[PDB]
This record gives structure tokens, sequence and C-alpha cells, in this order.
């Protein structure tokens, strides 16, 4: 039954520019992490809330590396076919929106199941669930976030999957505030067409069944990732003298 257009010229050309795009904007070799302040850990075996916000050890590293994430984020939407077709309201709406999201999934690429961590180097910057506590957020946001990693890592996604579901991540009509939703909408349909398309045509089975669903399912865990990220951020924000720890570009975002 299942036809399988082939991909148009321009769907290849939208996939090639993604490829690019991404390419450009995430180093894999994560060298530019030792620029960001140093990471520190602080012995909190017994995960103390209290301990954890008096010392905020891995807010100064993660802040920044968030920040730098956010600044590569920004470069690659504005890569993505039709996203300068938009007004710069609308740009900027989106990329504050998205944000956490595209950091999520982008951290993809270093997450490893082979110990659950985010892997960005030597042990400096191994990322683990005990970091994320040290920087401030629960459990309640850290729970989800790994079952995510683990959720996408196993749809085994081809790149080509990847860089789309993170352009059609951040090109959301439905999200607050957007004025021209339309276009946006136009904007994304382009993409969303390419990836089903690219599933049906280039992806293998059993892999591809009903991959596309699976995928449009991330985009949804990722809105529930976002709003708890997003209390989680505002409560650690009460935290005298955590403005310091942040960077003006996260307080942004985030604030
Ligand atoms: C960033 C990227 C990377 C890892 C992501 C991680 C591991 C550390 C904790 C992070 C940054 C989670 C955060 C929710 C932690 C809290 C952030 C804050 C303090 C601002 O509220 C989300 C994704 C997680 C590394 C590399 O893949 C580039 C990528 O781009």
């Amino acid at each position: 039954d299942s036809l399988r257009p082939k991909l148009s010229e321009e769907q290849q050309r939208i996939i090639a520019i993604l490829l690019d795009a991404h390419h450009k904007t995430y180093d894999p070799t994560y060298s530019d992490f030792c620029q960001f302040r140093p990471p520190v850990r602080v012995n909190d075996g017994g995960g103390s809330v209290t301990l954890e916000l008096s010392q905020l050890s891995m807010l100064p590293h993660l802040a920044d590396l968030v920040s730098y994430s956010i600044q590569k984020v920004i470069g690659f939407a504005k890569m993505i076919p039709g996203f300068r077709d938009l007004t710069s309201e609308d740009q900027i709406v989106l990329l504050k929106s998205s944000a956490i999201e595209v950091i999520m999934l982008r951290s993809n690429e270093s997450f490893t199941m082979d110990d659950m961590s985010w892997t960005c180097g030597n042990q400096d910057y191994k990322y683990r669930v005990s970091d994320v506590t040290k920087a401030g957020h629960s459990l309640e946001l850290i729970e989800p976030l790994i079952k995510f990693q683990v959720g996408l890592k196993k749809l085994n996604l081809h790149e080509e999957e990847h860089v789309l579901l993170m352009a059609i991540c951040i090109v959301s009509p439905d999200r607050p505030g957007v004025q021209d939703a339309a276009l946006i909408e136009a904007i994304q349909d382009r993409l969303s067409n390419t990836l089903q398309t690219y599933i049906r045509c280039r992806h293998p089975p059993p892999g591809s069944h009903l991959l596309y669903a699976k995928m449009i399912q991330k985009l949804a865990d990722l809105r529930s990732l976002n709003e708890e990220h997003s209390k989680q951020y505002r409560c650690l924000s009460f935290q005298p003298e955590c403005s310091m720890k942040l960077t003006p570009l996260v307080l942004e975002v985030f604030g």
C-alpha cells in the first residue's frame, strides 16, 4: 500500500542545509568547554537540597554550557529554510520558547547509555544526574530528562532526522506570543513533510516503523520538560546571588 514519493530537489536541499547548519554549530569534540567557568563538585552523596542551594557548585559551569548552547541554537535556527522569512519578533519568540528543548535534543549526541551520562571529555566534562542536582534542580526534572534521553537514543535516528526534529521543534506555531502562526505553520509543514518523506524513503525497517509518530511524541515530551524546567528555574532564581552564577542570555531566556 504505502507509497514512497521521492524526496524533491527542494527537500534534498533542505536536508543538506540543516546538516551543514548543525555541523557548523555543534562541535562533537566539545573543545570549547574548557573556556567555561570550571565545574566544581561538592561532596553531596546524600543529595541535600540545603547544601546544593548553598553551594550551587555546578551552576556556573552548566549555565555557561547552556548559554553557549543557546548561542549555537540561535545560529542553527537562522539557517533553517524559511526562518528568516519570519518577523524579528516571531523569531525571538520561537528561539526563547524552544531554547531548552533544543538543548535537550542536541545533547542526545553526547548522552551515552554506556553509563547514562552526557560524556563530553574526561571526567571533568562528564555530566551525570548528580551534577544537575548540584546546579539546583530536582528529580522531578532529572528523572523525565534521563528517560527522554534514553527513549530518544533508542529511536536510532539518522542525523538527517535529528536535525529535522530540531528544526521542527524551533519552528512551532503553537508557542505563546507568536504573531504569524500561519507562516510559522507553513515553514514547519515544509520541514515535517521533508521528514515524513525522508523516513518513508530512506529509513530501513524495522526502525522506520511508526517512527514519525514516535518523533512527534518526543516533541510533546519536550513541552513537559520545558514547563518543569521553567518551574525549577524560577525557584532556583530565588537563591541570593544566583544571578552571578548564570549569564545575561540565560537570565533573559528563562527569566
Ligand atoms: C548542553 C549540551 C550538552 C549537555 C546537556 C546536558 C547535560 C548537563 C545538564 C543539562 C544542560 C540539562 C539542564 C536542564 C541543566 C539546568 C540548566 C539551568 C541551570 C539553566 O537551569 C539539560 C541538558 C543537559 C553537551 C553537548 O551535547 C552540547 C549540548 O548543547
